[PDB]
């Protein structure tokens, strides 16, 4: 500090306190990169900080120092949040400061107290920052590189306000596109239950009232098709991208299925359907997605991914694997009767994971109490030791998760609300903050 | 005291618990099966609540896998299929598990805590009930901890 103040108060050469680096940062941003997140780093940090502004403004007060630009376009601030450093970023939302020239400088000015009582205000920058980033923008679509970026709106600047939006307006925009989406689902469903069974389709249109009606859904799920494939291009061209953020890639990939579902039925292959049948299961699964929003089935949801990815894929590795092997040694055992097929075997070798394992199902097979000892030991080591091994793994990911997953959770709003709002037209919305409070503390 | 705890386990498992993976469930179970309808042309397989019936042995634990024959392009069928069990059979079964670990792990002094507050309200309303039948109504009780 004593340097930092002889530099800029000097008689010989005062420092100039708005110098950028070669990389666009100023003190303030080069403070932003020191900090690691460690409690006492964010202590010194925070309070060096403090240090400049109130230097700032005593010194030269015309001087708006936060708002100041690295290279890559970032205010102080918006550094802290596109690298995961919460502690001052916080700080920052939370900074308040009353002497003389005091305003200009803080964040959060508190107006109403009452013997129990207090309210805190918020500027607030973050959310109506349009021009060049906001604070929850910033966080809401991180990198994914960033060492802390899942922790940051728990902060009480940004997840308050993200709360807020959603009983005022949002929380009803959410369930009409929920709903609106719905319908997309029983139509597709519809035309593909009830498509025409007879040979070479399409075969022309009856003049029967159910003809109509399931001409006008098959034009209305290829349309609903389109919109996320619209939708899905903008998010790679708009999103900058880029496995992260899946629900959104699995949005384009059953649109892209029933894309070339389409595709194939002017073609008038037999088989097009094959291509619908994806896109129809694709879909309903895809309406685990609507689940965010209600808050104990969204975090529900977050469990189930985090569970599918890291655990599922593991043991899918294995059981591959345990289950390849057998299956060949068993092929190898067997000279005829359709068991013999490597894919046949393997079917019948899956049951056994199942519940519906058949031990002896094959009769044509010498040596026979070896292929015995065979099934035996792919059960114990496969069916019994590796399905209840998952599900004391699967005990494991969900204690570990929850608190990560209630974050995950927040996050998923935070991000659809972002998104609406700019992918609402950015149509006029609100763009104070202060927080009805009332601990004593007195 | 001991089926008593135990059953307010049970009440507590169902609604939260069982009613989360019910959703999920009937979400899952109602597309796939949807997906097979269109998928096959005759043979019964294609009533929607027959093939959804036929889906929902994979659950039970009494999965048929390849049921029907009369399906075109058998290997979508069968990846139809394998898909639905490693999401769904497996996937949630054991899902389903661990998560009411969960809930079985944060209950139990609050299910203490309930159960206490049953018998509490049976008492309460059997003398209330009990047509407020001439019944007690001094409170101590005898101690001796030291503290000496």
């Amino acid at each position: 500090l004593a340097i930092v103040k002889f530099l800029l108060q000097n008689s010989w050469q005062p420092a100039d306190i708005s110098a950028r680096d070669s990389v666009g940062n100023t003190v303030l941003h080069a403070l932003v990169e020191v900090a690691d997140n460690t409690v006492d780093n964010t202590k010194f940090v925070t309070s060096m900080y403090n240090e400049i502004l109130i230097l700032g403004a005593k010194l030269h007060p015309t001087l708006k120092l936060e708002e100041i630009t690295n290279r890559k376009g970032l205010t102080p601030l918006a550094l802290a949040a596109s690298s995961g450093k919460i502690g001052v970023l916080a700080y920052i939302l939370q900074r308040e400061i009353h002497e003389p020239e005091c305003r200009h400088l803080s964040r959060k000015f508190t107006e109403w107290a009452y013997g129990p009582v207090h309210s805190s205000l918020y500027d607030l920058s973050c959310i109506d920052t349009c021009e060049k980033n906001s604070v929850l923008e910033v966080i809401a679509y991180s990198s994914s590189e960033t060492p802390n970026r899942h922790d940051m709106l728990l902060v009480e600047p940004l997840n308050r306000l993200l709360q807020d939006k959603w009983d005022r307006f949002v929380k009803r925009i959410f369930y009409f596109n929920f709903f609106v989406y719905c319908l997309y689902m029983i139509i597709f469903t519809a035309a593909a239950y009830y498509r025409p069974v007879e040979g070479l389709p399409p075969y022309k249109l009856k003049n029967t009232v159910g003809d109509y009606f399931r001409v006008t859904g098959e034009i209305l799920s290829v349309s609903g098709g389109v919109y996320f494939f619209f939708r899905g291009i903008q998010y790679f061209l708009q999103r900058r991208p880029s496995v992260d953020s899946y629900s959104e890639i699995l949005f384009f990939v059953q649109s892209l299925f029933m894309l070339v579902s389409v595709v194939l039925y002017f073609s008038q292959r037999k088989e097009y359907v094959a291509s619908m049948v994806f896109s129809l299961a694709m879909g309903w699964t895809n309406m685990l997605y609507y689940t965010r929003g209600f808050q104990q089935m969204g975090i529900y949801a977050v469990m189930i991914e985090k569970m599918i990815l890291r655990d599922l894929c593991r043991f899918m590795f294995v059981y591959l694997v345990f289950l390849f092997g057998f299956s060949t040694a068993v092929v190898t055992l067997i000279e005829d009767g359709k068991y013999n097929s490597l894919y046949s075997t393997c079917l019948e070798l899956f049951k056994f994971t199942i519940g519906m394992g058949d031990l002896e199902f094959t009769e044509n097979y010498d040596f026979k109490a070896v292929f015995i000892i065979l099934l035996l030991a792919y059960v114990i080591l496969t069916y019994i030791l590796l399905l209840n091994m998952l599900i004391a793994l699967m005990g494991e990911t969900v204690n570990k998760i929850a608190q990560e997953s209630k974050n995950i959770w927040k996050l998923q709003r935070a991000i659809t609300i972002l998104d609406t709002e700019k992918s609402f037209l950015k149509c006029m919305r609100k763009a104070x903050x202060x927080x009805x409070x009332x601990x004593x503390x007195x």
